[PDB]
Order: structure tokens, then C-alpha cells, then sequence
């Protein structure tokens, strides 16, 4: 309405850019880790089990 590529462009584009980058990043990093992480653990099943049995 009244706004127009003003100084607020950093606020709107800033937060928006954050949610976007964090979104994509979290996706690739999530599956990315679970991917290699699972294939490298040699067990692929526990998924961050920690000190507690091994079934």
C-alpha cells in the first residue's frame, strides 16, 4: 500500500529469507544426515540410540 522497497525491505526480506534458507537447509541437512548417518552407522535402525542396549 504505502510501503515500497524501503528500509523495511531488510525486515520482510530478512525474516522471509531466514525461514526459506532454514527450511531448505533443514531438509537437506536432516535427510542428509539421516541418509549418510544411517548408511555409515552400519546398523540403520537405532538412529541416535546412545548408551542403552543395542537391539
Amino acid at each position: 500500500a504505502e510501503v515500497k522497497q524501503e528500509s523495511l525491505s531488510g525486515i520482510t526480506e530478512g525474516e522471509a529469507k531466514e525461514f526459506h534458507k532454514i527450511f531448505t537447509s533443514s531438509i537437506l541437512v536432516f535427510f542428509g544426515v539421516a541418509a549418510f548417518a544411517h548408511l555409515l552407522v552400519w546398523i540403520w535402525r537405532p538412529w541416535v540410540p546412545g548408551p542403552n542396549g543395542y537391539s
